[PDB]
């Protein structure tokens, strides 16, 4: 006899800026038709608000960074994720949750509808620019269209208590500007035209609710 063992040895394999089979896919891959919009978000939205929305600046001051770690790589490994368990900081969500959209291959907005987006917000009348920019938002892939709406439909949650989070529809507006649309350094290159882009995305949300809801104009 004398069977006796020693164990075993291994070594792991290597790292990249990062390993998944979906990044590389669009999100109108990744979703199903069942459910267009990514339970990521989702989950990020739903459990601010299910944890107080008056968190200080949930986007605007995030804290510490390693909290998004984990919480791509976990929600990674395993989908069956539950947030609450983790017990992490709102500010740390919040981040995470934007990441995802800096990740994707493609800007929520997409280029055909850049001046349609301006054209419509310069508009005089204030009825009319909030109609134009209901109408220019169906041309929206089928896809990003449907969360561009969730999210922004929590943004206006937040900037009505701004008094607590210290933010409002245009400092999230703003806050957004870099994942919703990022330019080149050199915007500056050619002539520059008046900050009407931020005034548009502030306008969604602030009138995200007539769009749909039918909301009273509020200002």
């Amino acid at each position: 006899g004398s069977s006796g063992s020693s164990g075993k040895n291994f070594n792991p394999p290597t790292r990249r800026n990062w390993e998944s089979n979906y990044f590389g896919m669009p999100l109108q891959d990744l979703v199903t038709a069942e459910k267009p919009i990514p339970l990521f978000v989702e989950k990020c939205v739903e459990f601010i608000e299910d944890t107080g929305l008056c968190t200080e600046g949930l986007y605007r001051v995030s804290g510490n960074k390693t909290d998004q770690d984990n919480i791509q790589k976990q929600f990674d490994q395993d989908h069956n994720i539950n947030l609450v368990s983790m017990e992490v900081t709102v500010n740390a969500v919040a981040g995470a949750l934007k990441a995802f959209f800096a990740d994707l291959p493609d800007p929520l907005i997409p280029y055909s509808l850049h001046p349609e987006l301006l054209e419509a917000a310069k508009i005089p009348d204030k009825t009319e620019r909030l109609h134009a920019l209901k109408e220019i938002v169906k041309k929206f892939h089928p896809v990003n269209y449907d969360v561009f709406r969730y999210v922004i439909t929590h943004l206006n949650r937040v900037s009505q208590q701004h008094k607590i989070n210290l933010m409002t529809a245009d400092n999230l507006s703003i806050c957004f500007w870099p994942t919703l649309m990022r330019p080149d350094f050199e915007n500056r290159e050619f002539l520059s035209t008046t900050k009407i882009h931020q005034s548009v995305v502030e306008t969604f949300i602030q009138q995200c609710q007539f769009f749909f809801y039918n909301g009273e104009i509020v200002e």
